[PDB]
């Protein structure tokens, strides 16, 4: 048996293994679980978040282990069950989303193994954990970490329970590391160091220290006009971000007063189609104002935009983020110009203060004028889009400036350094602060 896992044979209420791909932690566990089964009448539940059929489950890998060691002649193998013929030990495999009624009813569970545990939401941990309540029962947990603010990572790494054996492992710890995987992993290290550290060295997605917007604010911000009770009041503003000539997706944002109402992504579109797209959406959303990025490829859109808005009262404006700050000589509320390097920084910061405010209002009770907060309308926007947006905002980053000014990493630099695509929803949403 693979020696790092030695602490698991001892008796802990919580046994957790976290790591990257190819760290041999599914194989090891299936091994230990099998060996335990040959020597004790243990009822072993194997639970996952989603199990739409039996093939999604860890049964195939227990059949493979069983055959690999040569134990085949000891076990009974059916469709949804494995049983040891001597000890009478039993494996069963359910999904926590599919059969919550069945999982509460189960009786006498000694060992529960959650696998692919990173997908397991909080509502499932709350349903499961009490059901494994026999004394000296253990709950075994394997997982690759995604975001640092997901429940599973919170529950065991951040705010651990009592009696936890926490093992960390990478491929750097796998004695039998297949070439099939060594290949995928070398390709990755070279093409995208940042995705590599996520995937293979199992480092979770966390807030950078240079980040201007906290995830928590965004959550707080969601439906914050429904939580504090105030309505969308103001002009409607729409923003289009034309992206580039690359694969990256076009952005459109839009709000009514302090409430954001549409976040749309524009796909498979050139500059003019993309132009026609956002232009119609701004008409559709009854925009009073409509801006767009002209810094790059968007510079020549001007004529096509004003022609689209002919007949309607809609101000169209080419926004340039690299230009000096709006009202740069005005004092800061030391001048504006002293404080921001360009309009791009100015308006991401407007956004963040707005967010931060709402967050203080929603979460600590502190008053703030609804004209100063920001609220995401979840029904309007639709949770898919909403999530894409939140993933992007939280990567917007501060970079050093030699004159003490506030300045952001440019989209090109984020793409180059973070290996992420261009944050065009964020950039579209940012432009709405004007
Ligand atoms: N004890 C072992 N003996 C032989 N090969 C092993 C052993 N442990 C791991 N391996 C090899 O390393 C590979 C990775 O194993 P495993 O699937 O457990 O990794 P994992 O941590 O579950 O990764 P993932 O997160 O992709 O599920 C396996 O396919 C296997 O071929």
């Amino acid at each position: 048996i693979n020696p790092i896992f030695e602490p698991f044979i001892e008796a802990h209420r919580y046994k957790v293994a976290k790591g990257g791909r190819g760290s041999g932690k599914s194989w090891a566990i299936a091994r230990l679980l099998v060996e335990a089964a040959r020597r004790q009448p243990v009822r072993i539940l194997c639970a996952r978040e989603l199990q739409n059929s039996i093939s999604d489950s860890v049964i195939r890998l227990l059949e493979d282990t069983i055959e690999r060691e040569g134990y085949s002649a000891e076990f009974e193998i059916q469709r949804s069950m494995i049983r040891h013929l001597g000890t009478n030990a039993e494996f069963m495999f359910y999904g926590i989303k599919n059969n919550p009624t069945k999982i509460k009813s189960l009786e006498g569970i000694d060992i529960c193994w959650v696998e692919e545990a990173e997908a397991v939401t909080k509502e499932s941990w709350d349903i499961l954990i009490p059901t494994i309540r026999k004394p000296f029962s253990e709950i075994w947990v394997s997982f690759n970490p995604k975001n640092i603010l997901d429940d599973t990572y919170q529950r065991f790494v951040v705010n651990p329970p009592d009696d936890i054996c926490l093992l960390t492992v990478n491929y750097t710890d796998n004695p039998h590391f297949p070439e099939v995987l060594r290949l995928e992993m070398e390709e990755c290290k070279r093409r995208n160091p940042t995705l590599y550290r996520h995937i293979w060295l199992g480092e979770p997605v966390s807030a950078s220290d240079m980040a201007i917007i906290k995830r928590e604010w965004l959550e707080a911000a969601t439906d914050a006009h429904k939580k504090l009770g105030w309505k969308a009041k103001g002009a409607v503003v729409s923003a289009h971000d034309p992206s580039d000539t690359g694969p990256d997706a076009k952005g459109y944002a839009s709000r009514h007063g302090s409430v954001v109402k549409r976040i749309a992504e524009g796909l498979l579109m050139d500059i003019n189609e993309g132009a026609d797209w956002a232009t119609s959406l701004a008409i559709e959303d009854g925009a009073d104002h409509y801006l767009w990025d002209g810094d790059g490829v968007g510079a020549g859109l001007r004529r096509q935009t004003t022609e689209a808005f002919s007949g309607k009262k809609i101000t169209a404006t080419m926004f340039k983020g690299s230009e000096s700050p709006f009202d740069e000589d005005a004092p800061y509320q030391r001048t504006i110009g002293d404080v921001f390097r360009n309009k791009r920084a100015q308006f991401y910061y407007a956004l963040a203060d707005r967010l931060y405010l709402t967050y203080r209002a929603v979460v600590h009770g502190e008053y703030a004028d609804p004209d100063d907060m920001l609220s995401f309308d979840k029904e309007a926007i639709g949770e898919k889009m909403l999530e894409k947006l939140f993933a992007e905002l939280t990567q917007i980053q501060r970079k050093f400036n030699n004159n003490g000014k506030l300045e952001l990493m440019t989209k090109v630099e984020m793409k180059q350094k973070l290996g992420i695509p261009s944050p065009n929803l964020a950039d579209a949403l940012m432009m709405c602060m004007h």
